Formats: structure tokens, C-alpha cells, sequence
RNA sequence: AAACUUUCAACAACGGAUCUCUUGGUUCUCGCAUCGAUGAAGAACGCAGCGAAAUGCGAUACGUAAUGUGAAUUGCAGAAUUCCGUGAAUCAUCGAAUCUUUGAACGCACAUUGCGCCCCUUGGUAUUCCAGGGGGCAUGCCUGUUUGAGCGUCAUU
């Protein structure tokens, strides 16, 4: 038998194995939302 | 005698009845079987040369691609080469795409456009800090894979 000086159990640590997909979740990947030409809309031309 | 009051007619007012009209309603009959985690129904906010609503659409925003028809659209402006042609159109069809923030709504939250973690990549003299772009992280259950727990238990050292 082990020795135990703790009399808590707790849940073993287990082998935790990264994602291998088989097929892509999109197989497109969208382009650049937010590129310069949409931050900036237009200048603003008031007297002010 | 006037004014005034009342009754009738004409013309003019007030009001919207009547008649006629109808791209609506209602009832009966016939045929068909097709919503959604491949993100539905619904909601919010946006999109036009000049638009508030309705209708349509999603930063590709009154639309993109494709197919058909074969010359418009129309309130104005504009564009004209699009006219014996891969080609006009607020046209029809529709099998390819786009599809903001949400919503069964799924990283955690939500009277907040609040707060994390992981992978790839870019910049800031950077595996650790900060920022940009792309891709991810809900729950129950089923089959399988892998890593484990228990003198529950077998055999052998």
C-alpha cells in the first residue's frame, strides 16, 4: 500500500490530448475586418 | 313702419348621407408536405446620387454571382456604349456566395457594447508586458481512442 499522509482525495492528473479534426471548421478563413480603408470612412469637413 | 322671431323657395355655407365604383374580406372545394446547433422563429442597429415610413438587403448592405428574356429605368439628376449584343432592366428565374449585434445561443458575464484563457502570425530593442489580424474554449448523452483510480479482484515474481 501507498502511504497517504494526507487523508483528502483528490482526481489524478490524466493525460489531456490537443484537437486533431479530421475536416476544418470553415476550410475559408474570413479576410481582415477592420482594415484601413473601413477604420477611416471619411473626413469630416465642417467650418468648424 | 323697421328691427327681431317663425315658415317656404333660390343661391351660397356647414357636414359627408345617398348612388355608382373595388388590386380587400369571408365561406366552400381541390392538390401538395418543406423550420432549427450546416444557428430557426423573433429582436436590435445599419445600408440608396437626392429616403422619414413601408418593402428589400447586411460593411460584398433597395444588393454580388449564375441562368433566362432581349432594350430599358423614370420624380429629377446622371450614366450613355449597354443596343446586329456574354447585353439595358426597381425584369424574371435562382442551384454559387455574402450574411453586422443578437436570439434555443454555446469561453464567463450583460441595467456593462464588461472580463478571461489557448493556437498561429505581425509590430513595439520580447516564451513572460502592450497592441493588430486570423482560428478556437457551453451542457446532457451515445460509440470509439487515450490517460488513469479502487486489497473489487486474478495470475505470476
Amino acid at each position: 500500500l501507498k502511504v497517504r499522509t494526507s487523508a483528502t482525495f483528490r482526481l489524478p492528473k490524466t493525460l489531456k490530448l490537443a484537437r486533431a479534426p479530421k475536416y476544418a471548421s470553415k476550410a475559408v478563413p474570413h479576410y481582415n475586418r477592420l482594415d484601413s480603408y473601413k477604420v477611416i470612412e471619411q473626413p469630416i469637413t465642417s467650418e468648424t
